[PDB]
Parts: structure tokens; C-alpha cells; sequence
């Protein structure tokens, strides 16, 4: 019940890494806990001591606490994500398996429905930071560049930080072998990114303006149209569906590329040979 009685808050309480929260819309800003700013996750002097940062959190009436991960600190973050039932069960085998096998501080997320845990080691090299599973469920891990909430919501008594080799990790984490996250900005702010369709929408037909702004905005690289398409609003199963001896996404990006005249190319930044007028907010 008491925080500081927690051995894993005693061995963080070390660091002078902790930050305040609140919650925002859909995500939780931290805030630097001595004059109630927005917190950087890597300026060092945004972050206060846990004394700090439980004062600021009185002060600021704000949310939670924080702790912010570096690469020097011996900690490292796992996040599991929509892995509890309503009972604070858990619901998801792979994450059962994983804390059968990684056994140290573990806590409830702020949520309800996620677990925390905190594991002196280091990340195994190839493994994505972020996987995400068919049931909604997701594994995310990290060792330095963001914070984490701090709940001390103890689950299961695991109560102490251990050190332990996370090789194991690789068995429930994805293995891993302008640019595509530059283009989806520039779109974004050019107006030309869609939303989701509505009621009464005609969603084929979303899906070819958009293949058309795709077309002008890669420069008619169907394979790079196709990644992005797959992170947009209008992405659904009907896209990858055998149609004529093709997919139903691939006849659709074919037909953008013939039907599109002009191409941005970002060492000349032609923006306005667009041929397209933004999407209507």
C-alpha cells in the first residue's frame, strides 16, 4: 500500500529521473516536477528527485509519477500492454509466459489493464521495440529515451527490481533484420492525409483519392504508396483480397500511378504541381 516501502521505488528513488504526468486527450505528458513545465525525456535538469517529483505532483495536482529511462541507468522498461481482464487477471498467454520467465518488479499500468516491469539488463539486439498482437495486446520495450508511469501498484508481489538476463526476451518480442514517416508529415501537413470513413461513406472510393495523392506525393513508387496505405485510416482486409489475378490494393495503386500526370520530387519540393486540393477538414 505505501510507495515508499516498495524495495523497486527505494532502488529508483537513487536517480534523480522522475517526472510528474497528466493525462491529456489520449496520452499522458510528463512534466519537469520543480516548476510545472513540460518535461523533455532527455534533458536531465527537466527531472527532479523522487522528493521533487512527489512535491511537484501536490503542487500541480497532477496525475502520477514518472521515472525516465537513460542509457546509463542498469534499467530497462517492458511494457505490456491490454494484457489484464477486469479482475486485474491476467488474460493473454504470451504475457503469462513472459513473467513465468522474467520475474521481477511488476506493477498494474495506470489503466487497469496493462502491467509495468522493470528489470535490470540490457535489450537483446534484434528485437523491435514495439510488437503488437492479433488480440490487441502489445509488448513494448525500452532502455533509454522516454518515461515511464510509475504506479507502484505491486502486481502478484513482485515488488524488487532484479537483475536477469533478457536474452529470453527474443521468444515473445519480433525479430528485426525522403522516407516513409518523412512523406505520411508532409502530407499531414499539406492537408492530404485522410480520416477515417463514416457511416454512409463510399469507402472504395475514398481509397482511390487517396491512392491518387499517394501516386503524386511518392513519385509513383508502388511500393512505397503500398507501406504508407497500410498505416492510413482507409487501411482494411478487403486491401490484400486476390481480385483479377491481383489484390484488390494493388489494381487500386496501379490505376493511381496511370492516372496521376504529375510527381513531387523532394530535391526540386514542387509542392504545387499537386493536382490535388487538401481533404476538407
Amino acid at each position: 500500500h505505501m510507495i515508499m516501502e516498495i524495495p523497486a521505488i527505494k532502488a529508483l528513488s537513487r536517480y534523480a529521473q522522475w517526472v510528474i504526468w497528466k493525462k491529456e486527450r489520449d496520452t499522458k505528458i510528463p512534466y519537469n516536477p520543480n516548476n510545472g513545465k513540460k518535461a523533455s525525456s532527455t534533458d536531465p535538469l527537466a527531472w527532479g528527485d523522487i522528493d521533487e517529483a512527489q512535491a511537484g505532483l501536490v503542487r500541480y495536482g497532477a496525475n502520477g509519477l514518472g521515472f525516465v529511462l537513460t542509457k546509463s541507468d542498469p534499467f530497462v522498461f517492458i511494457d505490456l500492454d491490454h494484457v489484464l481482464d477486469e479482475n486485474k487477471r491476467v488474460k493473454c498467454e504470451w504475457a503469462r509466459q513472459l513473467l513465468k520467465e522474467i520475474k521481477s518488479y511488476t506493477e498494474i499500468s495506470p489503466s487497469g489493464d496493462g502491467l509495468h516491469v522493470v528489470v535490470s539488463g540490457k535489450l537483446p539486439d534484434y528485437i523491435k521495440h514495439k510488437t503488437k498482437f492479433d488480440d490487441g495486446s502489445a509488448l513494448e520495450v525500452y532502455e533509454s529515451g522516454r518515461y515511464m508511469t510509475i504506479t507502484g501498484e505491486v502486481f502478484d508481489g513482485r515488488d524488487d527490481i532484479k537483475e536477469l538476463d533478457l536474452s529470453i526476451l527474443g521468444e515473445f518480442a519480433e525479430h528485426k533484420i525522403l522516407d516513409d514517416e518523412a512523406i505520411i508529415d508532409l502530407m499531414k501537413r499539406k492537408g492530404q492525409w485522410p480520416d477515417a470513413p463514416k457511416d454512409g461513406d463510399d469507402w472504395s472510393s475514398l481509397d482511390m483519392s487517396f491512392a491518387n495523392r499517394l501516386a503524386f506525393w511518392c513519385g509513383k513508387d508502388i511500393e512505397r504508396m503500398d507501406r504508407i496505405f497500410r498505416q492510413s485510416p482507409l487501411m482494411r482486409q478487403k486491401w490484400d483480397r486476390p481480385t483479377a489475378g491481383s489484390t484488390y490494393g494493388r489494381i487500386t495503386l496501379k490505376k493511381a500511378c496511370d492516372f496521376v500526370d504529375s510527381v513531387y520530387d523532394p530535391a526540386l519540393r514542387n509542392e504545387s504541381d499537386c493536382p490535388f486540393e487538401p481533404y476538407n477538414e
